[PDB]
Formats: structure tokens, sequence, C-alpha cells
């Protein structure tokens, strides 16, 4: 991989903390993207759940990725996530809806869901056209892309011309091989720490619950899903696992590992430049379901 790949891993080297002090940390790290001049965030109230719309010079405005961010169902924001839904924007040639779904500890399983669904459907009612719509998001927001179309599904919303899981997490016990085996090789993702956001988002259900780890949910009349994961992540089986399944459902998968990347690589694309090739990458596959 390029030579950038060591100024990403050596940040992430240098690192117990309570769920205040993870939240404070990535708002914090946040803050070193600059949002360039030409990103124009409107917030707004997406039928109950905070959003922002993120839209750049060429964004068609009928074209509309609703953005589910990571950050293991416990950490993340509008905020955090800015930087890769204006990237997104800018090579989908769309708007994106980021949406402030509802944490855990505090609101734990299904709250995730019931915001991601709301937002959704508020894009219907506000006039949004599922051929024109695409799901997409990072991690713990890639899973919740995948509950999110089973639940629109199962109520009988149409669903959008296709969604974009980067490294998706969907097995909340971390029983994937890679979990073991890519261990060494995963300067971000470990077990234990993915162990205790499942604990906090689950609040004592089942790790195995649909809507909370869709590797058990019925995948059955999804629409087309780009799967991008990094080949030195310990969540690299739950991409795998989640193509077969899809697969296996009659979805059109597209299943992309990128070798060495690690997990949500996209993120570093302003000094990453396979993270900047694997946002044009969402970006192509995005114009294609929408031609
Ligand atoms: O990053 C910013 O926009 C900013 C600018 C001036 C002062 C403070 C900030 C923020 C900021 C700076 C340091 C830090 O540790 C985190 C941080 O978080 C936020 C969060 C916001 O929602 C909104 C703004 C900030
Ligand atoms: O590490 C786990 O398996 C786990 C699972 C559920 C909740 C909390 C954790 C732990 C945990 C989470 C992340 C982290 O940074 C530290 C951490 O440490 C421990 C230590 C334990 O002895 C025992 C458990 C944990």
């Amino acid at each position: 991989a390029s030579e950038a790949l060591t100024m990403i891993v050596n940040l992430l080297r240098s690192q117990e903390p309570t769920v205040e002090q993870m939240r404070a940390g990535l708002e914090a790290m946040a803050q070193m993207s600059p949002l360039p001049a030409d990103v124009e965030l409107t917030t707004v109230d997406a039928g109950g759940v905070p959003g922002a719309w993120v839209r750049v010079p060429e964004s068609d405005p009928d074209r509309v990725v609703l953005y589910l961010h990571g950050g293991g169902y416990v950490i993340g924001s509008i905020r955090t996530h800015r930087d890769l839904a204006q990237r997104i924007a800018r090579a989908a040639r769309c708007r994106v809806l980021l949406i402030d779904y509802r944490l855990a500890p505090e609101h734990p399983h299904p709250a995730a869901v019931e915001d991601s669904t709301r937002a959704y459907r508020w894009l219907l009612e506000t006039g949004s056209d599922p051929k024109r719509m695409a799901i997409a998001g990072d991690s713990a927001g890639g899973g919740l892309t995948v509950a999110t179309l089973v639940a629109l599904r199962d109520a009988g919303v149409p669903l959008p011309a296709a969604a974009v899981c980067l490294s998706p997490w969907v097995d909340l016990e971390g029983i994937g091989e890679s979990m073991t085996t890519k261990a060494a090789v995963d300067p971000m993702v470990q077990r234990e720490p993915l162990l205790r956001m499942a604990s906090m988002y689950l609040a004592g259900q089942d790790p195995r619950t649909p809507l909370a780890a869709p590797l058990y949910a019925d995948l059955r009349g999804l629409p087309p899903l780009l799967i991008q994961v990094g080949t030195a992540e310990t969540l690299l089986d739950d991409s795998v696992r989640l193509a077969e399944r899809a697969r296996a459902a009659g979805v059109q998968v597209t299943l992309e590992p990128w070798e060495d990347m690690i997990h949500v690589w996209q993120a570093f694309a302003a000094m990453l430049p396979e993270g900047q090739q694997a946002i044009e990458r969402i970006g192509e596959f995005l114009r294609q379901h929408w031609q």
C-alpha cells in the first residue's frame, strides 16, 4: 500500500476510556478535518431525528444519500462524519443527509433503527424518489444500513436504488475468523472494545437479534449493495459473511476487499490516496445505480 498508510497507522497506534471520553475524543479528532469552503451544511429536523444536509457545487439536488455514521452505536455525530459525507456528495454528485440517530447506552437497540427508518420515511414524505436515493454507512452505520433496509422492506416502504457499507459491523459477538487472524494487523478494532459497545447497544437483548446483527436478518429483496472492506481488518469476515448472506438471498452484491486497508480507511482520504480512490468508487457505484 501507499507510504501514507504508515502515517495513519502511527496516529492510530497512540491510543479503558469512558463513553463521554470516547465521544469527546472522536469530536476532537474531527476538528482536524478542515470543511472545504464550497460545502453547504443545513441543519434540519428529519421527521423527529436531528439531521444535516451536506451539498457541494456539483450535487444533483434530486439525488440523496442517507448517511449513517459509525461509532459502535455509542459514539459519533453529524460533525464527526461530515468530511466523509461531503467527499461522498462530491464523488456521487448528490446531496447527503447525515442523521444524529439515538446512541447507546442512553438509547439502546432498536432506537438507532427507529431513527434511520424515520429519516428515510421523512425523505419520501418531503418528495425524495427512491430511484434517486441510497443508504450508506460505516462500521456500526454499515450494519445500521442493512438493518434499515430490512425494516423498511418489512413495513412495505419502497427501497432505495442502492446501498453502501464501509467496513460494516454485522456480528455483535465477534466470532468471525478475521477477529482472531487479523487482530495482529488491525490498529483500530479489537474484539474487546467491540463487545463493550455491543453490550451497550443490546442492553441484554440477544446478540443475534436480526435488526441489531443483520448477519441473522432476512436480506431477500434488498437493492444492489457495495461492501468496501480492508484486508487488515478484524471486521473483514463481517463483510465476507454479509456478502455470502446477501448473495444467497438473491441481492446483487459487490464485495471490494482493499488489500492492506484498515477500518474505514475512506475517513483518512485527505492524506490516504486509497481513501480518496475508495470514495471515487462509491461515487461511481451510486451514479451507476441512479442511471
Ligand atoms: O471544530 C470546530 O468547528 C470548532 C471551532 C471552534 C471551536 C470549537 C470547535 C469544536 C471542537 C473543538 C475541539 C474539540 O475537542 C472538539 C470540538 O467539537 C466540536 C463539536 C461541535 O459540534 C462543534 C464544534 C466543535
Ligand atoms: O473486553 C471485553 O471483552 C469487554 C466486553 C464487554 C464490556 C467490556 C469489555 C472490556 C473492555 C472494553 C474496551 C477496553 O478498552 C477495555 C476493556 O477492558 C476490559 C477488561 C476486562 O478485564 C474485561 C472486559 C473489558
